[PDB]
């Protein structure tokens, strides 16, 4: 690698970071959008106020403003559903560690309630909230309303640092390694500039996913994050070994690799900053399929990339990885659904199944009511698109289990539902090839009617090769495709994946059988469960 390759390609100009004039050749169209107008100005210079007043039909008549609503608004967490729900915006938060309050939940419910049939909300595979139905004229008021209740939607889409994932049992599990909340909180504060915007990390070549591990279970999926903090003691000091570059895409899925770096616990933010600066400064900005950070690591080599991180650390210090980390390889991932005692004597948490992560406003209000009546007004989201209500006095559990809403959001649903994960799909997502959420529920219900089993089989449904629902981690994964029935008619189908493992002994699954019509999946899956996962026909 020539020394010229290491020249930073972006520069700070008037509070924002822009590609240098000599590093603009051959850039992709998204890079051109970012140069044409700085997306962060919509928030930081209140550009949204005037934009929101322009009728959408008028907005669509010019490239600049159409790009504002279709692309730049993703820096404010707003996602125009142009193809499948025209004129409506999905809105996505920052929610470090998946932690929400009842007041925040009620606020979000109040926003979606306004939109009637166009509104609903979803828990995401980064333990985050998305709300739906938003119209552009309401955006300024919603941004103000979010801030009022202590929420931000900043930098949650496009070429930004995505939701910092942590241990859903942080602070409450007797078996936790380290409470991840302080760290994910710090990361989110750093990323968003304390909810004011942080332009230093908002012009990346591509999206970038961070997580902080605090569980032996590895609930945080460190193997598939761009930066994963693995708790590790080194030379008598608590800190983190760092894994880098994990990612999924249509073209390529790769597990994170060791940076060969350990940082003291207090250096979590400094090293996040150093890694992001190196990625921002040096990353490829051509073909979008080759812009994730792993591609830079491969170009420089991991040692070459490490040197770039090291030079950007305070005092240019970056220790080598600790020989061992604190995560115990002797471990079985634990079910968190149901009632579990906390480390605080006399308290329990309850994990509740949210079918395919989908809720309506009334459901949100009810969950918020439960968290207030039974817990501490806290609702935690999980990456399987479920919830945990922590901090419940154990003597209240008997009454809680009788609450009518628990018949819908159950502490003990059938085992296949416990592990079911599904992306948005074509109800709202323009890239989706198939409908996912309704279909996956229907198929799973039919499968479980036919077989019983005791193994916690994890089934993931994703609507297109972007694999937002992570089919490569599943015991059985389903990737949307179009295929053909016996008469040659177009039908929805799935490419079926097998081989995904999570926890310490992680492994990426691969296509097992292509082009299976969705209407033919039940017998295939029933047989796979009996033959490979110990299921028994009813
Ligand atoms: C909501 C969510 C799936 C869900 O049902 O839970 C989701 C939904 C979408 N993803 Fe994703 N992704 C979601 C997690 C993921 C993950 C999983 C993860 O983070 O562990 C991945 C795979 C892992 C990874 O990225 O390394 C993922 C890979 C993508 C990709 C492919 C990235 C790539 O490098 O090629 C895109 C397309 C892109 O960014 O170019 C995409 C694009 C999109 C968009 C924003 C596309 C769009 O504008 O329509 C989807 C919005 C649909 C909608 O209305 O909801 N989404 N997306 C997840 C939101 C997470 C969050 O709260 O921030
Ligand atoms: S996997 Fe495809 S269909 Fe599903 S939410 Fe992601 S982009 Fe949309
Ligand atoms: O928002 N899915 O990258
Ligand atoms: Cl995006
Ligand atoms: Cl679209
Ligand atoms: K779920």
């Amino acid at each position: 690698v020539a020394a010229e390759r290491l020249e930073p390609r972006v520069e700070e100009k008037d509070g924002y970071w822009i590609l240098k004039e000599q590093f603009r050749k051959g850039i992709n169209p998204q890079e051109k959008v970012k140069i044409e107008k700085e997306p962060m100005k919509l928030f930081m210079e209140n550009g949204i106020e005037e934009l929101a007043k322009i009728p959408i039909e008028e907005i669509d008549q010019s490239k600049l403003t159409k790009d504002d609503i279709d692309v730049r608004l993703k820096w404010l967490g707003l996602f125009h559903r142009r193809k499948n729900q025209y004129g409506r915006f999905m809105m996505r938060l920052k929610l470090p560690n998946g932690v929400t309050t009842s007041a925040q939940t009620r606020y979000l419910a109040s926003v979606i309630r306004k939109y009637g049939k166009e509104g609903c909300a979803d828990i995401t595979t980064r333990q985050n909230w998305q709300i739906r139905g938003v119209v552009l004229p309401d955006v300024p008021e919603i941004l103000k309303g979010l801030a009022e209740v202590g929420l931000t939607s900043l930098q949650s889409g496009m070429d930004n640092v995505r939701n910092p994932v942590g241990n859903p049992l942080a602070g409450i599990d007797p078996e936790e390694i380290v409470d991840t909340r302080p760290y994910t909180n710090l990361l989110s504060q750093f990323i968003t500039g304390n909810s004011r915007g942080n332009p230093a990390v908002s012009n990346l070549p591509r999206k970038w996913n961070p997580c902080v591990v605090g569980s032996h279970d590895l609930y945080e999926h460190p193997h598939i994050n761009d930066l994963a903090y693995m708790p590790a003691t080194k030379d008598g000091r608590f800190g983190f070994n760092l894994l880098v570059g994990g990612f999924f895409s249509a073209k390529r899925c790769d597990e994170a690799i060791p940076l060969d770096a350990w940082v003291p616990a207090d250096d979590v933010v400094p090293v996040c900053r150093a890694i992001l600066e190196a990625f921002r400064d040096l990353g490829f900005r051509g073909n979008r399929q080759k812009c994730r950070m792993m591609w830079l690591i491969d170009e420089l080599g991991v040692e070459g990339f490490r040197a770039e991180v090291e030079k950007r650390m305070p005092q240019q210090q970056l220790e080598r990885a600790s020989p061992e980390d604190l995560v115990q390889k002797q471990w079985e991932r634990r079910d968190y659904l149901g009632v579990h005692p906390q480390k605080q004597e006399g308290y329990s948490f309850i994990g509740l199944h949210i079918p395919v992560g989908r809720v309506q406003a009334d459901d949100m209000d009810e969950l918020a009511r439960l968290a207030d009546e039974y817990g501490s007004g806290e609702i935690r989201l999980t990456v399987e698109q479920n919830i945990i209500i922590p901090n419940i006095e154990t003597s209240k559990i008997e009454a809680l289990l009788k609450e009518p809403v628990l018949s819908t959001f159950s502490p003990d649903p059938p085992i296949l539902m416990k592990g079911l994960v599904a992306c948005t799909g074509n109800q709202f997502c323009g890239q989706a090839i198939i409908e996912t959420k309704a279909r996956s529920l229907k198929i799973t219900e039919e499968v479980q009617r036919q077989v019983s089993l005791t193994k916690p089989v994890r089934m993931h449904w994703t609507g297109c090769p972007n694999t937002c629902a992570q089919v490569q981690v599943a015991d059985i994964g389903f990737m949307g495709c179009l295929t053909r029935d016996k008469n040659g008619k177009t039908v929805e189908g799935a490419d079926v994946f097998l081989g995904g493992r999570i926890g310490s002994d992680s492994h990426l699954g691969e296509v097992y059988k292509k082009a299976v019509p969705c209407d033919d999946l039940v017998p295939l899956v029933v047989d796979l469960l009996v033959n490979n996962f110990g299921a028994v026909p009813r």
